[PDB]
This record gives structure tokens, sequence and C-alpha cells, in this order.
């Protein structure tokens, strides 16, 4: 038993961090086979963040200008090209830790696990979640770009994230391995705003299953709803619409509590209409939104 917030085993994605340093920026880079990721902005100075033309900037840039240090290791750069807002440094030498791996672009209410870096050395692993309006709330500080986004299908590591920059309101933006952002954000030192944020429905539906997988079922309530009355509510609060497919997600879920979908509908509309009166959900005093149905269904049955 037991329900927490879990991160993906970061020890293959640990093997292919690396250390991009070009001029005096410094920042993060991925090394599979014989190409390193990194965000494009590691060939910006402070002043060039404000403005920068990437093309002309990396014009100015031959391959020795790119160092890439992998722990002692010096790999030596043999061609560069800008994809998006990505670097590819092509490099000598093929990394033997590369494990199989996918680049995927993930959808919003999705979860991932970061391996937040500095310096090509990981410091820590943690999860969290795209946010509707394309953000996430992580852990950056100066020189944590670079750090990179995944989840594992048993041996296979699908990479969907590379921190770019922190927004000034405190959130986070980044791109996909093939270098789009997610979102309306770009790499340029300038206000930008996220928008507003909604609350993943589908998400805190299967977080209440696992709360009541896990004997906490206070909530379940006497009423039921429907679709459209529920959805009326999720609005007022600012959450996600709930579609039908949302709910064969939640299938396997509602066979194996005996729980409808439309019944812990209802249950969460008397959560968003009357509060929480002080009681807690998996020792939480609000509703969680960064579990998605298959994250409950990893930890419930290991």
């Amino acid at each position: 038993s037991g329900f927490r917030k879990m991160a993906f085993p970061s020890g293959k994605v640990e093997g292919c961090m690396v250390q991009v340093t070009c001029g005096t920026t410094t920042l993060n880079g991925l090394w599979l086979d014989d190409v390193v990721y990194c965000p494009r902005h590691v060939i910006c100075t402070s002043e060039d963040m404000l403005n920068p033309n990437y093309e002309d900037l990396l014009i100015r840039k031959s391959n020795h200008n790119f160092l890439v240090q992998a722990g002692n290791v010096q790999l030596r750069v043999i061609g560069h090209s800008m994809q998006n807002c990505v670097l590819k440094l092509k490099v000598d030498t093929a990394n033997p830790k590369t494990p199989k791996y996918k680049f995927v672009r993930i959808q919003p209410g999705q979860t991932f696990s970061v391996l937040a870096c500095y310096n090509g050395s990981p410091s820590g692993v943690y999860q969290c979640a795209m946010r509707p309006n394309f953000t996430i709330k992580g852990s950056f500080l100066n020189g944590s770009c670079g750090s990179v986004g995944f989840n594992i299908d048993y041996d296979c590591v699908s990479f969907c994230y590379m921190h770019h920059m922190e927004l000034p309101t405190g959130v986070h933006a980044g791109t996909d391995l093939e270098g789009n952002f997610y979102g309306p954000f770009v790499d340029r030192q300038t206000a930008q705003a996220a928008g507003t944020d909604t609350t993943i429905t589908v998400n805190v539906l299967a977080w209440l299953y696992a709360a009541v997988i896990n004997g906490d079922r206070w909530f379940l309530n006497r009423f039921t709803t429907t679709l459209n009355d529920f959805n009326l509510v999720a609005m007022k609060y600012n959450y996600e619409p709930l579609t039908q497919d949302h709910v064969d997600i939640l299938g396997p879920l509602s066979a194996q509590t005996g729980i409808a979908v439309l019944d812990m509908c209802a249950s969460l509309k008397e959560l968003l209409q009357n509060g929480m009166n002080g009681r807690t959900i998996l020792g939480s005093a609000l509703l969680e939104d960064e579990f998605t149905p298959f994250d409950v269904v990893r930890q419930c049955s290991g």
C-alpha cells in the first residue's frame, strides 16, 4: 500500500548528461550516439539574450568553439547544426552508455520525470506534468538548462522535454528534443505570458481512485451526476472539460474499485463546491492533478 509521487529510475539518463560550454556560456547537454543536444542559447552572452538573432550569432561560431565534456573525457565536435531551438553537436565518439531511446512530443496533462543537472552532473530527480498552458512547475536554478524530461517503457527511454528558461512568474518553459517549444514561448529574455492554467480533471479523478484503493474513501458521496452537469461545475472552477475519452481511460480504474466514473465525478463536484472541511486525501489538503491514470496503475500494480 501507500501512494507517493514517484519518478522513473534515472540511471539510463544519467549516462547521457554532458557539460556543454561555448565561449563564456555553459549549460547541460544530452549525448546520444554521436550527437549532443543542448539549448541553442549556449551561444549567447548575457547581452545577446535580450534580442538574439540566433542565425547570425551561430555564423560567428566554428566547431572548435564548442567544448563538450563528459566527466573528464573531452569530446571533439566535428559538426554543428541548429534545429529550431536546440543545437546539434556532432562528435567523433558515440556514447557507449546510449540506451534505447525515442523522441516524443507529449500532450498537456501527461507526466514525465525530470533529471536536474548542473555542469553535466545529475543532482536530483523529480516528477511533474505538462500544465494545460504548456508550462511546468519544477526546480531549476541557474545552469540547469539542458536538463531533460523523460519516461521509461521497460528498456526504452522516451525523451520529451529540455529546459530552456524560467518565466518571470516562477514557472518553467522548454522544448521537445526536436527543438520546438511547448506553448507560445521564445528563447529570449523578455516578458512572456503563460496564460490561464486550468486543472487536469482526468488526473484528479485518477488520484481520487488511488485514494479509494488506499483506504481513503470519505469523499465517496451518495449523489451521482451527468457529464454535462459536472462539466458546468468544472468551468466555474477552471477545470479541463471531461470527455468520454477521459472516461474510457479511467475504465480499468473503475473496474478495479467498482465505482462508476460518473459517481466519482459527483464526489469531485461536492469537493469543489464544499471544499475539504480541513480533512486530507492521501495526506494532501488540496486536489492533486499531476497523476495520470497510467501513473496510478503503475503504482497500484508495480
